[PDB]
DNA sequence: GTCGG
DNA sequence: GCTGATGCGC
DNA sequence: CCGACGGCGCATCAGC
């Protein structure tokens, strides 16, 4: 990629400041940084240059600087060297491990994939799945897969109930050629802002998707949100697919564009777009859009009949799902 | 780490 | 048990 | 300089 050498030194300086120093805004300002330069259309010559551009302040110009110039950067070298650091990065790979978690297993000796094997008393429910599907979660899903995978949970909706409507979201809806995971916004008319006319309508869906063995294990469950794990079935003799991720939302039908909104992403993309709406005076979230009291107290939510609507509101032109990825 | 007021 | 904080997730 | 930085679901735990 154009300036991958760039955008790969910010990306590790994003991770180490999320997963070690525990710095969220650092680690925000860096992957703004990131995905700024991913997009510029020229090799950056320069720091100066690099600077021009929002997201990219002083302290980034100086160390793309010293990159072009060295093709290395002496403080991610040291953070390399550095065993605790090392250790964190590591564990936080692991699904339900996060930067708090891993530095109390780095402090009680435990800082390899040997040492969870080990240690499986010592993980909550979400860890053990995280630690045996490890190198499975490591690996992406091609679109091939990704269309096969929307095939079965499509159909095993339709099976439950005709009026479900279940859309393939994320990287997948962006039109990526691979997806870290499977993302499936959920709608069911006896669901809306107004009533829940019908229990269970995320649950009956889950159960016949585990019924029909798709959805293997579940790392996290209420009534709007999934969080699990799921596989392709395989032929005879074939090895069988990687273990993935997947994730489903329940959203209020007549509050289906904005969940698509936010279900589409990227995640980069959201901040951006929530960040311009509260310049403008207004609120995104996944349900509504509603306009800021000078107080800063939100006010009712604006009428919404397309995703193009909640572009309009904030005055961005509209950017088609393929144009909202890093 | 960066930006805008 | 409930509520609010925090961790980890999307 | 300095306040703000997107917004929210589920799991877990402390205090009552
Ligand atoms: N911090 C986040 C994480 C995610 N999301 C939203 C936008 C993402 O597109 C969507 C699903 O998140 P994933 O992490 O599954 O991301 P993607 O599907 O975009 O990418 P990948 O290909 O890695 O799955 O949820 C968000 O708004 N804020
Ligand atoms: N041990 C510490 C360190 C810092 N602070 C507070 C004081 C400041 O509000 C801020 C950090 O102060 P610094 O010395 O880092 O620098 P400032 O930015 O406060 O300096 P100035 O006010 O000159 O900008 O956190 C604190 O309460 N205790
Ligand atoms: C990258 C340089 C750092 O920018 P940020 O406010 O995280 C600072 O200049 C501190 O330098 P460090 O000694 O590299 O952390
Ligand atoms: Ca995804
Ligand atoms: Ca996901
Ligand atoms: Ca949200």
């Amino acid at each position: 990629t154009l300036n991958g050498g760039i955008t790969d030194m910010l990306t590790e300086l994003a991770n180490f400041e999320k997963n070690v120093s525990q710095a969220i805004h650092k680690y925000n300002a860096y992957r703004k940084a990131a995905s700024v330069i991913a997009k510029y259309p020229h090799k950056i010559k320069s720091g100066a240059e690099a600077k021009k551009l929002p997201g990219v302040g002083t302290k980034i110009a100086e160390k793309i600087d010293e990159f072009l110039a060295t093709g290395k950067l002496r403080k991610l070298e040291k953070i390399r060297q550095d065993d605790t650091s090392s250790s964190i990065n590591f564990l936080t790979r692991v699904s339900g491990i996060g930067p708090s978690a891993a530095r109390k297993f780095v402090d009680e000796g435990i800082k390899t994939l040997e040492d969870l094997r080990k240690n499986e008393d010592k993980l909550n429910h979400h860890q053990r799945i995280g630690l045996k599907y490890f190198g499975d979660f490591e690996k992406r899903i091609p679109r091939e897969e990704m269309l096969q995978m929307q095939d079965i949970v499509l159909n095993e909706v339709k099976k439950v109930d005709s009026e479900y409507i279940a859309t393939v979201c994320g990287s997948f809806r962006r039109g990526a050629e691979s997806s870290g995971d499977m993302d499936v916004l959920l709608t069911h008319p006896s669901f809306t802002s107004e009533s829940t006319k019908q229990p269970k309508l995320l649950h009956q869906v889950v159960e016949q998707l585990q019924k029909v063995h798709f959805i293997t294990d579940t790392l996290s469950k209420g009534e709007t949100k999934f969080m699990g794990v799921c596989q392709l079935p395989s032929k005879n003799d074939e090895k069988e697919y990687p273990h993935r991720r997947i994730d489903i939302r329940l959203i209020p039908k007549d509050q289906y564009y904005c969940g698509v909104l936010y279900f589409t992403g990227s995640d980069i993309f959201n901040k951006n777009m929530r960040a311009h709406a509260l310049e403008k005076g207004f609120t995104i979230n996944e349900y509504t859009i509603r306009p800021l009291g000078v107080t800063g107290v939100a006010g009712e939510p604006l009428p919404v009949d397309s995703e193009k609507d909640i572009f309009d509101y904030i005055q961005w032109k509209y950017r088609e799902p393929k144009d909202r990825s890093e």
